[PDB]
């Protein structure tokens, strides 16, 4: 056992280290520099050849990673997130290959799969009694990290006026920061699942079957299992969209930044509007799932319609509204799931929904979107995604009037 750290000194480099981990000013701007000038890319070989592997290497990498994110007690999948980051940023800047930038979406997908590594390493770093308020501190500061790198990735743009060649850069620069921060982090001892001094797997499995028949876990986690994996397929596709829609050559008046910003003030806003929800809103569930899915079947169908460069704006109010409606139900879904659940269950049940939501997001973006499917163009293909939508928004009615009849 080494020497323990001084506590003023840990939570403010935790918060420190996750504010700097989301730093990334030219990661709003990867769709517009790989369309642009500057990558030799068609409109078709990024929409069905390159972010399709996106989809595909985070079914991939999504057990492996947390299996090690247990395993490794979450200090080098923090470095491997950190290092990942800078390998896609050194594909960003040095490949020309849509084989190198389908690497590029392999290593982007490690990250995703690693975005748990640090809500989770807080976790078995802080006691109990002191981790409510670190929780409180370090969340703060990750949304913080990812609000201020997009403002000052559309800072630079428009304000700095730096090209994206220049803003991938800076944010190399950044990202090599990161990793310098991720290796001053300090390893805990215990784990939750693996290093646990001790059984855990037995234990669980009884403890859910039990949980497992709960109508608030199953309604949930069928929304966690669908209507995320409806959500993560908008969120890939819609700076192709964007593209699209304002095909602009400078890069100043792109707008990438400031619609991903406001999406993060509108989507912590609306995560803060959820936690005075997540109880008394909890009978009124399907009909508040189907209000929202049907809110996102418009304004995706917003998206998919508005084809002239003139209402690009009404694109980015349609797209902050609709993380803001997603984000929304993100902590009732939380809260509902993980009520009656251990913390190594809901540790369980989080990476199984997230595990089948990225077998729907495969499926979907096999046939849909990869050219090995249907070879969808992103206007297309964010038509179908507004009827998959529309589909979930009637079936959660219908289950609201189902199942809201029998009383
Ligand atoms: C970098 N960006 C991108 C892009 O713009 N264009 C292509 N072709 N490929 C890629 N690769 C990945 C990324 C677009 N895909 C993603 C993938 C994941 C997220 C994501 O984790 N969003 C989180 C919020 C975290 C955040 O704000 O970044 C959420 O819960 O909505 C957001 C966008």
């Amino acid at each position: 056992d080494p020497e323990l750290r001084s506590w003023r000194h840990l939570v403010c480099y935790l918060c420190f280290y996750g504010f700097m981990a989301q730093i990334r000013p030219g990661e709003s701007f990867i769709t517009p520099y790989l369309l642009g000038p500057d990558k030799n890319f068609t409109r078709e070989q990024v929409t069905n050849e390159i972010t399709p592997v996106l989809s595909y290497s985070y079914l991939a990498v999504l057990v492996p990673v947390f299996l090690l994110t247990d395993y490794l007690r979450y200090t080098p999948v923090l470095l491997l997130q950190g290092l990942s980051f800078v390998s896609v940023w050194l594909l960003l800047l040095l490949g020309h290959s849509v084989a190198h930038m389908q690497l590029m979406e392999l290593f982007y997908s490690v990250t995703m799969a690693a975005r748990i590594a640090y809500s989770s390493y807080i976790f078995s770093l802080v006691r109990p009694a002191r981790y409510q308020r670190v929780a409180g501190y370090s969340r703060a500061a990750v949304l913080l990290g990812v609000f201020t790198s997009s403002v000052l990735g559309q800072l630079l743009v428009t304000v700095g006026r730096v090209s994206f060649s220049t803003l991938n850069y800076i944010s190399l620069a950044f990202l090599t920061f990161s990793v310098v921060l991720a290796l001053f982090l300090k390893r805990p001892k215990r784990s939750l699942f693996f290093n646990r001094d001790d059984s855990v797997l037995a234990r669980m499995l009884r403890e859910l079957g039990d949980s497992l028949r709960r109508p608030q876990l199953r309604l949930w986690s069928l929304w966690w299992v669908f209507n995320s994996a409806g959500y993560y397929l908008v969120v890939y596709y819609v700076h192709i969209l964007w593209n699209e829609v304002d095909p602009t050559t400078n890069s100043a008046r792109v707008y990438n930044g400031a619609a991903d910003a406001a999406s993060t003030l509108l989507g912590a806003i609306t995560s803060f509007a959820a936690g005075f929800v997540k109880i008394r809103w909890a009978r009124w569930s399907k009909l508040l799932i189907a209000g929202v899915t049907a809110t996102q079947a418009g304004l995706v169908f917003l998206l998919a319609h508005t084809r002239h460069p003139s209402s690009i704006w009404l694109c980015y109010a349609a797209f902050v509204l609709f993380r803001g409606s997603y984000q929304f139900l993100v902590p009732i879904a939380t809260f509902q799931i993980a009520s009656s659940l251990s913390k190594e269950l809901c540790a369980l049940v989080f990476g199984v929904n997230t595990f089948f939501a990225t077998i729907v997001k495969t499926i979907i973006t096999f046939i849909v979107s990869d050219v090995r499917g249907l070879g969808l163009p992103v206007r297309k293909q964010f038509q179908l995604y507004s009827v998959y939508f529309l589909i979930l928004s009637i079936i959660y009615f219908l289950g609201a009037m189902l199942d809201g009849l029998r009383h």
